[PDB]
């Protein structure tokens, strides 16, 4: 009948993804480390890479990655596949705050959009389409 009016904000309701690294580092921890190696690297930034609990593929051991600003994610993607057990012909998709990203946005561009008050830029990963 009547138009429904989407609003940008909607995505910002949904609840956080899981991270078994936040709950089990002590936030000022993380935050100390996140800014003295924002200091150390301006170039490069803090990235947490963890498996969505919904995935089906294997999962993946070591979490913590230091990025160039300017890697997309189109090249991130590479990269991190090599490191997870999945066959060919499985997918793999990651999420920044719920949302696949643009294979053309930088590291830098979704840190600076979504990078959290630890300094680190949260990624899960799945074989699925959708956070879960």
């Amino acid at each position: 009948d009547d138009f429904e009016l989407l609003d940008q904000s909607e995505l910002d309701q949904i609840e956080s993804m899981k991270s078994t690294y936040k709950e089990e580092h002590p936030f000022e921890k993380r935050r100390s480390e996140g800014e003295k190696i924002r200091k150390k690297y301006p170039d490069r930034v803090p990235v947490i890479v963890e498996k969505a609990p919904k995935a089906r593929i294997g999962d993946l051991d070591k979490k913590k990655y230091l990025v160039p600003s300017d890697l997309t994610v189109g090249q991130f993607y590479f990269l991190i596949r090599k490191r997870i057990h999945l066959r060919a012909e499985d997918a793999l998709f990651f999420f920044v705050n719920n949302v696949i990203p643009p294979t053309s946005a930088t590291m830098g561009q979704l840190y600076q959009e979504h990078h959290e008050e630890d300094f680190f830029l949260y990624i899960a990963y799945s074989d699925e389409s959708v956070y879960g």
